[PDB]
């Protein structure tokens, strides 16, 4: 039996302790995963990039290595992207990217600022202490993406609850699929509504997009909306609560940011790299024999791109365990790489910049109200983070 992949973190803001020696000795190696299956663990930065850029790997993998039962949940089809291979991944991503453009992400900045300031108004009005996860981290990115999609305000809490029920590694396939099925009911209503009553929203723009092959039908819209809505809710929330917790535990770094809000672009790149919240790694399967880091991977063999390990490779950046927001941004792997690299990463960066800049400006003396060693971290979720973050700040006399 290949050694189990290290999971335990003695420092909750760092990778599992065992990872570094594995990456150093054998950045492509056999390991046993949570499901009990053996597969290839890829931990080295250059090798994860090579893995992710190689189009002979498929995302239609045989096992769910990160769940106990190993059962692969039934994934949505065309429009969802994450679970598609070329050539349909390529054409369908192009259709989505025609309307979900980086310039349109950029044009969300004033709305995202308003949402942030509104949730901080509510925090100041209630006074401290507060749990920043429930009052701010989960709520803000939900409002941003729900506004882009014209999701009625009374349904948004249900979307948030689906991400909490669905994006887990501590349950069986039946539980995960039931939450996926409830999400389909919400997506079906939303697509029907946009078709019936088009508006200034992203589904309505996709409905009218150039579509010579007639691929944009309701199932495609539901699948695209589901992937975008859930990814945008869960990942960004996790980064907000965890990057906040890390800065609140990093006094020299938080002082630099407080001195200079214009460093927040560098700080968000370093937070993404350092926290790499996709903690268990991306799964792929070889569709032909390939050589990866000089190791033969056989057709049909599953492989895990451990982006958290890769972002701590000392060959990628100097002293990678040092959290340093003054570093020049480098091309970390927090959004993946190659064909599947995050289509939403510019919107994610914009949200994080506005969130962290405004948060640390507007709550003077923000600081933890519960020590890190007592927080509940997300070892049980696909995306890492904290389940709660109690904070306090200077009182407004
Ligand atoms: C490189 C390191 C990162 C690895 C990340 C690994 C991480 C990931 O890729 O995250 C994305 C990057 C961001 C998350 C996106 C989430 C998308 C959810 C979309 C859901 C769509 C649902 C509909 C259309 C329903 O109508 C029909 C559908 O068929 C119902 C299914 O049941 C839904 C599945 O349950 C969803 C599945 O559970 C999510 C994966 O589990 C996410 C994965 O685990
Ligand atoms: C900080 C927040 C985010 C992180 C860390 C993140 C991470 C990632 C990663 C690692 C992947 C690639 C998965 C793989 O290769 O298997 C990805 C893909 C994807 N993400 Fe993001 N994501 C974030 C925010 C967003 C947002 C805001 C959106 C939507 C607006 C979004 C939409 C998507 C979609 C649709 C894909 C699939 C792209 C494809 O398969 O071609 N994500 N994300």
């Amino acid at each position: 039996d290949a050694p189990t992949v290290p999971k335990a973190r003695s420092c909750p803001f760092l990778p599992p302790d065992g990872i570094a020696d594995i990456r150093a000795a054998a950045p492509v190696t056999r390991a046993t995963f949570t499901s009990g299956h053996e597969a290839w663990l890829v931990t080295g930065y250059e090798e994860v990039r090579a893995l992710l850029r190689d189009s002979s790997f498929s995302v239609q993998v045989p096992h769910a290595l990160h769940t106990q039962d190993g059962v692969v949940t039934q994934k949505p089809g065309r429009g969802s992207l994450l679970w598609q291979d070329e050539p349909e991944h390529t054409s369908d991503r192009k259709l989505l990217a025609k309307e979900f453009t980086v310039r349109r992400m950029q044009a969300l900045r004033p709305n995202i600022q308003r949402i942030v300031d509104e949730h901080l108004d509510a925090i100041e009005a209630r006074g401290g202490p507060v749990d920043l996860v429930k009052t701010f981290a989960n709520a803000v990115p939900s409002m941003v993406i729900s506004d882009l999609f014209g999701v009625p305000v009374e349904r948004r809490a249900e979307f948030q609850d689906i991400a909490e029920a669905m994006m887990r590694v501590d349950q069986d396939a039946a539980a995960t699929e039931a939450a996926g099925m409830r999400l389909g009911g919400l997506l079906y209503q939303l697509v029907q509504e946009r078709r019936a009553n088009p508006g200034d929203d992203l589904i309505s723009a996709l409905i009218t997009t150039e579509d010579p092959d007639g691929v944009v039908d309701d199932m495609f819209l539901m699948n695209a909306a589901g992937t975008l809505l859930i990814a945008a809710h869960d990942t960004t929330a996790c980064m907000i609560g965890l990057g906040t917790a890390l800065l609140l535990d990093s006094p020299d770094q938080l002082a630099l940011l407080r001195e200079d809000p214009s460093l927040v672009g560098n700080a968000v790149e370093e937070l993404l790299r350092y926290l790499t919240i996709g903690q268990f790694g991306g799964e792929r399967v070889a569709t032909r024999d390939v050589e990866l880091g000089g190791v033969r991977i056989a057709k049909g063999e599953q492989v895990v791109a451990h982006v958290l390990a890769a972002d701590f490779d000392p060959a990628f950046v100097e002293e990678p365990e040092r959290f340093d927001i003054t570093r020049r941004p480098a091309p970390h792997l927090a959004f993946g790489f190659g064909a599947h690299q995050c289509i939403g990463q510019q919107l994610a960066r914009i949200e994080l910049q506005i969130v962290f800049e405004t948060l640390f400006r507007r709550l003077p003396g923000l600081r933890l109200a519960k020590p890190v060693e007592e927080l509940r971290f997300r070892h049980d979720m696909v995306f890492y983070g904290v389940h709660e973050l109690p904070v306090t700040w200077h009182h407004h006399h």
